[PDB]
């Protein structure tokens, strides 16, 4: 008491409410700014 | 494997989590343009 250890657990057993299950959760964060992209779709490169 | 039906189901019972209940859901779409006004509301109509 009045000294606790910061990070408490995620627990995870194959028994919980939607509210507890496991959530597998990604980001993905882009820059859509003025700059080469070497990131792009998958759209085919026409002809110029 | 790799060949899903694209539709399964609600399977309810009477015991679940307020999460999984069977809520009844019905929605009101209103059209509220300048028409001939087919469905009104209670009011009265009074004299001109």
């Amino acid at each position: 008491p009045n000294c606790y250890f910061p990070l408490q657990s995620y627990g995870f057993r194959p028994t919980y409410g939607v509210g507890h299950q496991p959530y597998r959760v990604v980001v993905l964060s882009f820059e859509l700014l003025h700059a080469p992209a070497t990131v792009c779709g998958p759209k085919k490169s026409t002809n110029l």
